[PDB]
């Protein structure tokens, strides 16, 4: 194992090494979100079916939040289990679009209906307007389960990097507040906490796709010297994690977040909190959404959506 980096993985980013653009940190948040929808849009699955996909707004407490609902191809007209989704993209990029494929991947591969969040993005909203919004919607979606025919018994929340830091956070805060009833959390490499030094920090800090400075620069766009302690954006620092909804965590080797997407793994067990850990050693980050580019992804995908489509049986 003189690198057990994915042979796809290493192609993907000595291709992307010998392009001469900008990286998207050193852009502008537009030229940064575009850069990144391009990406997507290249490295992703291309034309998935869905049964139905449908665009709203939802009541938020700073304005309309824009959803997007997606019903399973051949869905019979039972109430559904629904996985209320939050995309990655450090809280400054990333949106509907840019995650549409692996939530038509979960609706069809878990037979659930997904919501997913367009919630506020930094730095024009910053902390912790992200995790207000991605609450909201957890609540609209338990008090409305009837209208779009969901069982509110069966809500799962679930993020990919800061969308993952997001589901952690909804979760404890729900659980705080004795409501919504989150039945599962399914955390895709997800930012837990603010330290960028820890051991897997500083061994994949560059060349990895998501880079130790690329963390900061969301971080610096998203919290206003704002506690960076502060559990709604740094979850594993919470007094108690007893109690929070059963987890399946993913992390990924070549990842800066890897150690603490473990620790949190490892906290929630510790705490009683029934959590399935899978660690896929060669790839990098970001991976659910380069399901065009690495088998990996595909099978990742997949068993992520089997273990969420068990739970809520």
């Amino acid at each position: 194992f003189t690198m057990a980096l994915d042979p796809q993985a290493k192609g993907l980013l000595d291709a992307m090494a010998a392009n001469p653009a900008p990286r998207i940190i050193d852009l502008p948040v537009k030229e940064a979100r575009e850069m990144y929808r391009g990406i997507a849009a290249q490295l992703d699955l291309q034309d998935l079916p869905i049964g139905k996909t449908e665009d709203r707004k939802i009541p938020g407490p700073a304005g309309d939040i824009p959803v997007r609902i997606y019903t399973p191809v051949a869905a019979g007209g039972a109430a559904l289990p629904v996985l209320v989704y939050f995309h990655g993209g450090g809280w400054v990029i990333g949106d509907l679009e840019t995650h549409d494929a692996l939530c038509r991947s979960f609706a069809n591969e878990a037979g659930c209906k997904v919501v997913a969040v367009d919630y506020r993005l930094a730095p024009e909203h910053r902390f912790p307007a992200a995790a207000e919004d991605c609450l909201a919607a957890v609540k609209w979606v338990e008090t409305n389960a009837s209208e779009i025919g969901v069982d509110a018994n069966r809500i799962a929340v679930a993020g990919d990097s800061a969308g993952g830091n997001l589901a952690a956070v909804v979760s404890q805060l729900a659980l705080a507040a004795k409501g919504p009833r989150i039945a599962f959390q399914l955390l895709i490499y997800p930012v837990t906490d603010t330290n960028v030094d820890t051991a897997s920090y500083r061994e994949n800090a560059s060349g990895y796709f998501l880079e130790r400075d690329g963390m900061i620069w969301f971080f610096d766009h998203y919290l206003n010297g704002a506690d960076r302690t502060d559990p709604r954006v740094a979850p594993l620092r919470a007094a108690s994690l007893a109690g929070l909804p059963r987890a399946y965590v993913i992390t990924a080797g070549f990842d800066p977040l890897k150690d603490e997407g473990r620790a949190y793994a490892e906290a929630l067990k510790a705490a009683g909190v029934p959590t399935e850990y899978v660690n896929y050693e060669g790839m990098i980050h970001g991976f659910f959404n380069l399901q065009a580019a690495f088998d990996v992804s595909r099978d990742a995908v997949k068993a992520a959506a089997k273990a969420l489509k068990e739970a809520l049986a």
